[PDB]
């Protein structure tokens, strides 16, 4: 019992099976039939003995077989449950794409109205709020200035009743978080409603506190396009109105000018500058996205677009951030504050490249002279049809959501495709009753996703409940790209973005054209 129960306890059927296979008859996989199987079933384009022989290496647990370059079951559960088993590409999870163009050439992580911790009305403010999203990776932050009391300007949203902090106390926290998860450049948008002298104590501060850190001139030779993520790395860049306003700030506005949407246009009249953003809300964009989708489309090659949240949700509620990337938008800010699938969908994005806060965006998407219209698909290279097939083996200790501690889970998983509106999809497993530790629904879905570059993967947990809406377990989203095939483990994560240290589910999962 004492190993029985324990080991009985601590048991995975699915795993033996899988080593099986694997192995087949031997009692071990050797570095042969390792390589096969991370050709075979993982699929690892770099599959051949250094890959097998690091798994070993890095792994397996008997010194024995590790010294003999092989794998026990126990190596390959340990493979399978690390990151390198983790269906979230391992590889991706470092900076490794192209940080040379121009920013409008990627999707930056973007929030809104960052200062506040709750709702748009009565909610908290705080400073807090900065350095958490700096720590969950956002680039783009938002300040909104209004005179404070002895000469000291403040920041709350404007005509509510959300409490109050200081810009400068803003600014040190920005100052000391700015980079701690990317060296990328950060954005600050300033929404000015300060008197002229309290805009000059602004400008003071931004000089005294961010120092040379701070962006206040042109960079030497960017004369047509914007600058490079890399050019900018270690840079923080104001974006605002530039010459009601004094010169102190007008002058430290460089490539971010605020300006009001005049239409998109082609030529060097109209669709405005390389160093112009404009801003939109939800609804405009979605209607401007509606009529106009290639123009968008082509409007953010060159351009910077930030987006923000429709006026009603006050709730800091957030809308789906797929759509406005589907139109090449790049700053598509959100509420960072507010858990739901949307920021998960958000973080998996940014999870990516490292998550260094700066998404290149597909090639499609940074050719000017584009027809893709994600609302209108023809024949195009973003057309690139492929069959994905998930099999949801088992879950392996689902956290239970809370609630009056003493109920065990009866744990359902969704699973959804996010991306162009044909691409989008979601299938459920059944429910198994009272079980969190260990449950097993073999269940396989299959889904066809015609763009894939624009589609991400969604796996959500809920404890269902007849009686009410069912609970969130935990979650996970998957940019496309970085989707591992073969069987891996799926790591959840909490409502708040955090790791569920060892709540999993155990996945095998296959892409084909
Ligand atoms: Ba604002
Ligand atoms: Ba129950
Ligand atoms: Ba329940």
């Amino acid at each position: 019992e004492i190993e029985t129960f324990y080991k009985m306890l601590t048991q995975r059927a699915e795993i033996d099976r899988a080593f099986e296979e694997a192995a087949g008859s031997a009692e071990t996989l050797s570095v042969e039939r390792l390589v096969t199987f991370l050709q075979h079933q993982q699929r690892e384009e770099e599959a051949g003995p250094a890959l097998a022989l690091s798994l070993i290496e890095r792994y397996e647990p008997s010194e024995t077989a590790k010294a003999q370059r092989q794998m026990t079951k126990d190596g390959f559960l340990m493979y399978l449950l690390s990151a390198d088993g983790n269906a979230f590409s391992l590889a991706h999870r470092r900076v490794y794409q192209d940080m040379d163009q121009p920013l409008s050439h990627y999707l930056v992580s973007s929030s809104h109205n960052t200062y506040l911790l709750e709702d748009q009305l009565t909610g908290p403010s705080s400073t807090e709020a900065y350095i958490r999203a700096l720590c969950k990776g956002c680039r783009c932050l938002e300040l909104d200035c209004w005179d404070g009391p002895n000469q000291e300007p403040i920041i709350y949203h404007g005509y509510t009743f959300t409490s109050k902090i200081l810009f400068c106390d803003v600014l040190r926290a920005i100052r000391d978080y700015a980079f701690k998860a990317s060296p990328y450049p950060v954005i600050l948008s300033l929404e000015n409603h300060c008197s002229l002298e309290q805009q000059r104590v602004m400008a003071r501060h931004l000089r005294a506190i961010l120092g040379p850190i701070l962006l206040d001139q042109p960079l030497d030779g960017v004369t047509t396009s914007l600058p490079s993520p890399e050019q900018l790395k270690g840079k923080i860049l104001l974006k605002g109105k530039k010459l009601k306003l004094v010169p102190e700030l007008s002058d430290m506005i460089i490539y971010c000018k605020s300006v009001h949407f005049g239409g998109f246009s082609s030529p060097g009249t109209s669709g405005q500058a390389f160093y112009e953003m404009a801003s939109f809300s939800e609804s405009r964009a979605l209607r401007l996205l509606q009529e106009s989708g290639n123009g968008f489309v082509r409007h953010n090659v060159s351009c910077l677009s930030r987006i923000y949240p429709a006026g009603w949700r006050t709730d800091s509620s957030n809308y789906s951030p797929v759509e406005m990337w589907n139109g090449g938008c790049q700053i598509v800010a959100l509420n960072f504050q507010t858990p739901g699938p949307e920021m998960d969908v958000y973080l998996g994005c940014f999870q990516d490249n490292g998550g260094c806060g700066y998404v290149l965006k597909p090639a499609f998407l940074r050719d000017p002279n584009t027809t893709f219209n994600s609302r209108a698909l023809t024949q195009g290279p973003w057309w690139r049809p492929e069959r994905l097939r998930v099999r949801i083996i088992s879950g392996q200790q689902l956290p239970k959501v809370n609630k009056n501690k003493n109920s065990i889970v009866d744990p359902k998983v969704i699973v959804e495709i996010h991306g162009v509106g044909r691409d989008t999809g979601s299938r459920q497993t059944a429910v198994i009753t009272n079980n969190g530790f260990n449950p097993r629904w073999d269940m396989e879905f299959e889904f066809e996703v015609t763009v894939p570059d624009l589609a991400l993967v969604r796996f959500m947990v809920e404890d269902y409940d007849s009686s009410s809406k069912n609970d969130f377990i935990g979650q996970s989203t998957i940019p496309w790209n970085s989707l591992k095939q073969g069987y891996r483990h799926v790591h959840l994560l909490s409502k708040n973005g955090d790791q569920h240290p060892s709540a999993t589910l155990f996945v095998k999962i296959s892409i084909q054209d």
